[PDB]
DNA sequence: ACTTAAGAGTCATTACCTCTCCATAATGCGAATAGTGTTGCTCATTTGCTCAATGA
């Protein structure tokens, strides 16, 4: 399943905002240590595009994705990639498609080893950042209230 | 009315092998058009799987 339209945009803006709290590279270092490792990959003087939010509200959402996005890498790097950095989700899928290993294709290749193409790309990244969307919300409400 | 000069045109064997060589220069500034990226969406293709008769 999914979420509902006015929780997709809620949860949407929440993260954006978010974005642009983390874009300007004010988390403290020690707190995590993927989005240390992701931030480190861009210059610190970026340019503000985004309206910011304040610093407890962020930090209280920082917390709390990674809090329940600390198993994974792949799906988080994702979230950072188009919430934080600000790229689109196009871009995502395809480098994504340029990057990764042959895989097993079903109903399509009929079983053959082959590279994925773009159309699946763009549909997995879309089935990854709505799973993310869904791990994030119920435990933001649980944050929240 | 016919007879020598001037000028143009068109060829001058076949087959093969090796090597080198085949370019340089006005600036700038908006307007406008073609190109590429983005997101949402539909459509054709294939495959494992399911359902219905039927004789042994």
């Amino acid at each position: 399943l999914n979420l509902t339209k006015e929780q997709h945009e809620w949860l949407n803006g929440w993260l954006e905002l978010w974005g642009a709290w983390v874009y300007s590279g004010r988390l403290e270092k020690r707190m995590s240590s993927v989005i240390a490792k992701f931030m480190e990959s861009v210059e610190p003087g970026r340019v503000m595009t985004r309206p910011m939010c304040n610093d407890d509200d962020g930090m209280l959402i920082s917390q709390v994705v990674d809090s329940v996005m600390y198993i994974d890498k792949k799906a988080f790097g994702i979230l950072l990639s188009y919430y934080a950095h600000g790229s689109s989700k196009h871009a995502i899928a395809s480098y994504y498609h340029r990057v990764a290993r042959p895989r097993k294709m079903l109903c399509r290749g009929g079983g053959r080893i082959q590279k994925p193409s773009l159309a699946t790309c763009r549909r997995e990244v879309d089935e990854i950042l709505n799973a993310s969307l869904f791990m994030i919300y119920p435990v933001l409400d649980s944050a929240f209230k």
